[PDB]
């Protein structure tokens, strides 16, 4: 029976490749404690690398998993309060009205008035700068999720700038180690760059993601899939880590609020198990996603939990679920961008069939 998560796998992702024109795809699982790595395809068309376990993917907004695993980092070392409030740490915003959102709402995409990408103008640092401070309020702060990258990038500079680094440091010299991660970077280095897969648009030409605005925060992390591994398994037993790391992981599976039948916890979305499909499905939706949503009180707390995350740049896919009660957990990681209900579809059979 435990060789059926090699069949599994091949039943479920592998169709996906030809459906559509996917180059390369990394799938694992990790079940009691045991990790499982599928790989398909190639990292490279034109160089006919074969995806391996040294392979370096784009995870796209699946990033988000390990700024709020750094907020939560800086919180139970003293160095911010999700209550604390933007201008606090990012002096030139005092007073100004981003003042008013703290860092809890920024986190979870509650300001009001956030989209999901800056506008197109807004690039360098000083635009960046410029934008939080001409930022004016709209909908009640704290009443309403928008999924954003302006709102946790801002988020993540906070929590850089309580931890005296700049935020790719955070992470590399001090979350990725905790985490046991040992080819996950903000910026790839060039003894690496031979392992960093090519990505393929919908035109299947090779591409990578470009520089923007708060982009590390937001979508900048690549890894592989041993890394991703490890960090599910981090998900799944924080209790066998040390206790600065263990409590920021911790913070981040605690549900903030709903939106219909989705828990946002911090970074990761938080759903009550056993899940439908169309639940999963759901929370990838054009309503979820795209548009602003009213959020209630978390009003059942579900005592079985599970949690996933998809992420996207211009030419990888990603998806992440883990769910502690059955101890499993699954990664995908592709150099094309395939529909999210696919991602979750295929994970949804995978998982179930392995109790
Ligand atoms: B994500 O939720 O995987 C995500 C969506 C969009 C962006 C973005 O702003 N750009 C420009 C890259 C496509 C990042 C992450
Ligand atoms: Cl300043």
């Amino acid at each position: 029976k435990d060789q059926e998560i090699k069949k599994l796998v091949d039943q479920n992702f592998k169709p996906l490749l030809e459906k559509y024109d996917v180059p390369g795809m990394a799938v694992g699982v990790i079940q009691n404690n045991k990790k499982y790595e599928m790989y398909y395809g190639l990292q490279s068309v034109q160089d006919k690398k074969a995806v391996n376990s040294s392979t370096i993917f784009e995870l796209g907004s699946v990033s988000k998993l390990f700024t709020a695993t750094a907020g939560g980092y800086a919180k139970n070392k003293g160095k911010i309060s999700f209550d604390d409030t933007p201008g606090k740490y990012w002096k030139v915003l005092k007073n100004t009205p981003i003042d008013q959102v703290n860092l809890l709402q920024l986190a979870t995409y509650t300001s009001g008035n956030l989209a999901l990408q800056f506008p197109d103008e807004v690039q360098t640092d000083q635009q960046v700068l410029t934008f939080f401070k001409d930022w004016k309020p709209k909908n009640p702060i704290g009443e309403y999720r928008q999924y954003s990258n302006p709102s946790i990038g801002l988020f993540g500079k906070v929590v850089a700038l309580s931890m005296n680094k700049p935020f790719d440091q955070v992470l590399e010299k001090t979350i990725f180690p905790a985490l046991g991660l040992k080819h996950s970077y903000v910026n790839v280095p060039k003894t690496q760059m031979q392992n960093y897969a090519f990505g393929y648009n919908q035109e299947n030409q090779p591409i990578r993601v470009n520089p923007g605005p708060l982009d590390a925060p937001a979508y900048g992390v690549k890894s592989t899939l041993p890394d991703m591994l490890s960090f599910i398994h981090a998900n799944l037993n924080p209790q066998k880590y040390p206790a600065d790391i263990q409590r920021a992981i911790n913070e981040t599976h605690q549900g903030f609020y709903q939106v219909n039948t989705m828990y946002q916890a911090l970074g990761w979305e938080e759903f009550s198990y056993p899940a439908t499909l169309q639940t999963l499905l759901d929370s990838n939706s054009e309503q979820i996603v795209m548009k602003p949503n009213k959020v209630t009180a978390i009003s059942k707390e579900p005592s079985v939990k599970m949690y996933h995350k998809t992420g996207s740049t211009n030419g990888f896919g990603t998806y992440v679920v883990f769910i502690p009660k059955e101890n499993i957990g699954l990664v995908m990681l592709t150099n094309k961008r395939i529909p999210n209900e696919e991602r979750i579809k295929a994970a949804y059979a995978v998982l179930n069939a392995i109790k």
